[PDB]
């Protein structure tokens, strides 16, 4: 029937806690897990683990240094297909999105979640030491406005339009700081997202020439299962060299992706991201009807078990 | 680095003669061709190869008889990718137009080349019983003439833009001589195809129920080689039960495909199609100074040995 399409977030959906739930009482994540953990601890000096998992830290602090935050979304997302591979539902596309197109690349065959996870904290470590911090912001309103009222984000690029009522932008501090001023002037909702650093901008291209060159030290495969890329827009058969430079340095075309996807088959999708952001954004995309095609595990309603048995009828 | 994507054309491109060298000189080619051959005489009664090769048929002459024509386009096709899958060089994509789909869809493992075969010699068969005759005129001028002078076009179909001075309409004979005669008048330069239906057009309506009815006895496997579709001008992972009607019915959207994979990364075309229509079209549709990115196989000059070492340095490092 229907394909399964297994989609990962990138940088914002991270928080503290984020699948507690399944470190706790689920084995093969928990196991995944620490099997990472061991990986990136080696490359960091400390546990990521006991970062995620901080007891001064609740949900709601912003889980933004970069050397915890890139490792801890791809070691989350893998762990948990992990999970689903165990029981058995296995994904007919992935889908990548920012950070996520690293997990979806790992599930993919392009490499193994070894290779890929230290691709990711590289990334993380050259970012943080060639990089200006920055911000990320959500604007809770039409992408319309960037042309009607461009000068309202001057300084600022567009990194993604997510739905009608959904984009984010990127850029230095203190010029995000400015617009989100001049944002609740007009009353227009905005919502910083939990990073650092304006990914998906030009503010992290001080990274570019070092992550080119760690990544000529690496070999990847062809992709096995099939992928569809936020960063591409369409499906994804034959990667180029910079892809996971990309997958961090350009903007997303998410809808593109889901449209893309909506023209082929009536898929089911299911966010394996923390915070269910992306089936948030599909269930914004498709018919209102068919809004249980879409489902979340990981959120900070720590229900990750209830939610597996939902995604049992997906089968 | 740059991938490699395999085009193939379809009615409009084969002639007498066509691969008659790699049929002499190549025994995997020739070998492919003399299997399909045994597949195909069984339903059209006397060699296809025996029809190409003819020695009183001359390349000039229309090979138009869709009997012969429809299997014919596919065994060359299918036949050369034999040759270029026995010499280690492989499509990352493969690209059909017109009947040239149903030889991507072969090669992409959709169906394998003896029921692929089949449907096309049931299409051929069905279309001559059930379908009047008609032709097919590409006109070598701007599409723009379309919207600005409509009535030189009147009672035919556009079925295909191929690049900026090249379109191609199909209707009855009588109307497309009439549209040949009233361009002429213009000094609008046009081509007949050779080919002896209005493909791509609803004069074929006539076969359709009989096609869709022996479809349905079919069954096809999904792609494992991306297809990348003139009918839909995209990537096409699933196709409907009607996709083997709809690629020789439908209008094709060709350009859209090549900018589709141009859009995605600097590609090599290898036109595994007769005539190297297809390459031709992509040298129009990309820059100039790129068009050695592109090359045919297959054409009038009987050069494929050659051109299959110019295919060689087209290998990825
Ligand atoms: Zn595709």
């Amino acid at each position: 029937n229907e394909p399964l399409v297994f989609m990962f977030s990138g940088q914002g959906s991270q928080y503290y806690h984020m699948g507690k739930e399944l470190f706790k009482e689920n084995t093969v994540f928990r196991q995944s897990m620490l099997e990472m953990d061991a990986i990136a601890a080696r490359r960091i000096g400390t546990s990521i683990v006991e970062e995620i998992y901080h007891p001064g830290k609740r949900v709601s602090d912003p889980f933004d240094s970069i050397l915890f935050s890139h490792p801890a979304i791809f070691m989350i997302e893998y762990s948990l297909y992990k999970v689903l591979e165990d029981r058995g539902i296995y994904p007919d596309y992935v889908l990548g999105s920012s950070l996520g197109e690293f997990a979806a690349a790992a599930v993919s065959g392009v490499s193994d979640a070894e290779d890929m996870l230290d691709c990711i904290l590289e990334q993380a470590i050259i970012i943080q030491n060639s990089c200006d911090k920055g911000k990320m912001l959500a604007i809770l309103d039409k992408p319309q406005l960037l042309n009607d009222h461009p000068q309202l984000f001057g300084n600022s690029e567009l990194i993604s339009i997510n739905y009608d009522s959904h984009f984010v932008i990127s850029g230095e501090e203190d010029h995000i700081r400015k617009i989100m001023e001049d944002l609740k002037e007009k009353q227009i909702l905005c919502q910083l997202l939990p990073v650092s650093y304006a990914f998906h901008s030009s503010l992290i291209d001080p990274a570019e020439s070092a992550y080119a060159e760690f990544l000529r030290s690496k070999s990847f495969q062809k992709p096995s299962i099939p992928i569809v890329s936020s960063l591409t827009g369409s499906c994804l058969h034959v990667m180029d060299e910079n892809f996971f430079w990309n997958a961090v340095r350009k903007p997303m075309m998410f809808r593109e992706a889901i449209r893309y996807l909506e023209s082929q088959h009536t898929c089911k999708f299911i966010d394996l991201g923390p915070s269910g952001t992306l089936a948030a954004f599909v269930k914004q995309l498709i018919p209102g009807d068919s809004a249980d095609r879409c489902c979340s595990i990981i959120t900070p309603f720590h229900q990750e078990l209830k939610n597996l048995n939902t995604v049992e009828y997906f089968r």
